[PDB]
């Protein structure tokens, strides 16, 4: 045990980006208005597009009255890049409006530019949510203004921020600029932790709900490792930072994350019976990173157990056939699949 911190706010959550180890919680998966977190997704969607090569940043792409603070109502009040119908924009600049700026119109004329509609990119958004087990969120907006059904939850939009900085990590990259300029007039990131000096933070986004006050998305690193931090419904913009930093600071002071078990490496070699291989390596793949208070890697040790007494083909890659459990000074504090490395098929 190392004791939790204190956290002045609504929910909120720490979690360790290698191992996927939860170091802190409370109300971590209590339902709540993510605001401009929706943001993460619609960028993570954008991202994906353009890891696909289906767009291009020197693409560019026309607004529609679709994309304009007035002749679209709910953007009035809102943040906003001040696009209008005919204007032609980069995509590279559309792209640092939602990340930077928040830009709501922006927002729009991306969607419309990836899926053809806001209804469709909607459905990407919910898709890859479905995806990557957001078991409480569901988004109805591309920019997350106020919609009767949208909700998430701190756990969610940790794995979310886990994603977008593993999976399309060019798209991430951008949430570290501190400003960009669009017609003319520099935009600054609202994320006041990237000038944080007591932290390296990189990430990630910005929010302010109806009444339920203030969010923020924040990753940080350090020596080897990342934390990313989420606090919902801080009471005032000066708590939605302080709160953020000093559960960061608190993860990286006290934990450290290590890799016993390293992707591709072999963990047991396996007899496999009926298969045109005799044997089979195992091992944890990407989960091999485990979290543990700092000092500890001296005392941190791995057991396997195969859920079958005697494994038979076929055999796929990524298979689970029993379990890693990782003990510390004998006792147990996680348990990971054991995965099969290779594939093997019945023999012939
Ligand atoms: O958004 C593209 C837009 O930004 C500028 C600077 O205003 O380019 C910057 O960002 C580019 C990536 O999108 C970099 O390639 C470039 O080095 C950087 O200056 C404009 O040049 C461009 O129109
Ligand atoms: O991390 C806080 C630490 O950094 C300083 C500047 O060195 O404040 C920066 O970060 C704050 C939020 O973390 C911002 O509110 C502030 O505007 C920014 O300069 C110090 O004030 C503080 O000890």
């Amino acid at each position: 045990t190392v004791e939790a911190p204190s956290v002045d706010a609504r929910a909120w959550i720490l979690m360790d980006y290698a191992s996927g180890k939860v170091l802190a919680e409370g109300n971590a998966d209590e339902k709540l208005d993510p605001a401009s977190l929706t943001k993460i997704m619609t960028s993570y969607v954008v991202g994906q597009a353009l890891k696909a090569d289906k767009i291009k940043l020197t693409d560019m792409v026309t607004v529609g009255k679709d994309a304009w603070a007035t002749g679209n109502p709910a953007l009035r009040g809102s943040s906003v890049m001040f696009l209008k119908p005919g204007d032609q924009v980069s995509v590279a600049d559309l792209n640092k409006g939602v990340i930077i700026q928040s830009g709501n119109d922006a927002c729009i004329a991306l969607a419309d530019y990836v899926a053809g509609s806001q209804e469709s990119f909607i459905g990407l958004m919910n898709g890859y949510a479905k995806k990557l087990g957001l078991t409480n969120t569901t988004f109805q907006t591309v920019h997350g203004l106020d919609a009767p059904g949208q909700f998430s939850t701190a756990r969610d939009m940790a794995l979310l921020g886990k994603a977008l900085i593993h999976d399309v990590p060019e798209e991430y990259a951008i949430h570290k600029e501190k400003e960009f300029t669009f017609n003319k007039i520099r935009q600054p990131n609202r994320n006041r932790l990237l000038w944080s000096s007591n932290l390296n933070v990189d990430g990630m986004k910005t929010g302010t709900t109806a009444g339920a006050g203030y969010n923020l998305v924040a990753s940080a690193t350090q020596g080897d490792m990342r934390l990313i931090s989420v606090v919902l419904g801080a009471k005032t913009d000066r708590i939605r930072f302080n709160e953020s930093e000093k559960l960061l600071t608190w993860g990286f002071r006290f934990f450290e994350t290590v890799t016993p078990i390293k992707p591709d490496a072999t963990f047991v070699t396996q007899r496999v019976w009926f298969g045109d291989k005799s044997e089979v390596n195992l091992g944890a793949g990407e989960a091999g990173s485990v979290t543990i208070p700092r000092g500890q890697l001296k005392n941190l040790k791995a057991s396997y157990t195969l859920t079958e007494p005697q494994l038979t083909a076929p055999l796929k890659k990524g298979q689970v056939v029993g379990t890693i459990d990782f003990q510390l000074n004998g006792k147990s504090i996680e348990q990971r699949p054991l995965i099969v490395m290779e594939n093997v098929e019945e023999g012939g």
